[PDB]
């Protein structure tokens, strides 16, 4: 099943919600995330994983990045609507609203997390339209399968011609 | 191995290079594509698959879309620098420089191809910066693995802070 992470950014305070895992890379700040359940939309996985790890209630806004290895892991931009952290003590050592600029500069994070922080900063300064991507389900033609398609948000007048 | 497609768009003529497979969906226009070889960068797969199917020489410019099923298939924007079609007769029935607006409107294509045509039209009218994404290799921290990360192009001053 696909993994999904939530990058919960408060555009009013310039804060980004991050965690340190209790038992894995406990000194590296990361975004909360985990595995989708069967039938779960990507955005719902993000919002659920965030809430379970951090106590923060949020809304899906966009996809920010797709991570591919040898399979897929989707990192999403979320907008918080609660702000009191109640983190999962079995899973996390720390959970903070960190200054986004601090995450973008720290060495105590992963290269992917840092890249996604820098991308958030670019959207914070120059507009989220610069960075946001959508995910949509589209049908196959040759078979009865379905795909998920990730791309820059396409204005409604073009999606439909 | 990942699949990769090439959407070869001539911004000077508003034409998009498309094929009909000789033996599969022979009435549906599609972008040339196929499987990456071991060690091959995504862009090189695109350029090679295009050349092998169509005779057209091109250069990678960006990623346009990521297609996910139950694994990954990357659709790239390419810029042609040769224009004489010499298609692979064993593989394709037709290969044409089609008007992009015609591809964006036709029923004789797939929903994904049509979506990517509409996204190209949006870039043709409003700038390719609106649609282009990059792919880069970034390292893991927990293990010795590497990932590929797909996201909107991030200006150099931010990538590096």
């Amino acid at each position: 099943q696909v993994g999904v992470a939530g990058a919960v950014f408060d555009e009013s305070t310039r804060k980004i919600l991050v965690v340190q895992d209790r038992n894995k890379l406990k000194n590296m700040w990361k975004f909360p995330g985990g595995l989708s359940e069967p039938e779960e939309d990507i955005g719902d996985t993000a919002v659920r994983e965030v809430f379970e790890e951090t106590g923060i209630k949020s809304e899906f806004r966009s996809v920010l990045s797709i991570r591919q290895q040898h399979d897929m892991y989707i990192i999403c931009r979320l907008k918080p609507y609660s702000f009191t952290i109640n983190f999962c003590q079995e899973e996390c050592l720390r959970c903070e609203w960190m200054d986004l600029n601090d995450l973008a500069k720290t060495e105590n994070t992963t290269p992917i997390t840092s890249r996604v922080a820098r991308l958030l900063l670019y959207g914070y300064r120059e507009g989220f339209d610069k960075i946001d991507l959508t995910v949509e389900e589209l049908p196959a033609v040759y078979t009865g399968l379905f795909y998920k398609l990730y791309h820059k948000e396409l204005p409604e007048n073009y999606k439909t011609m």
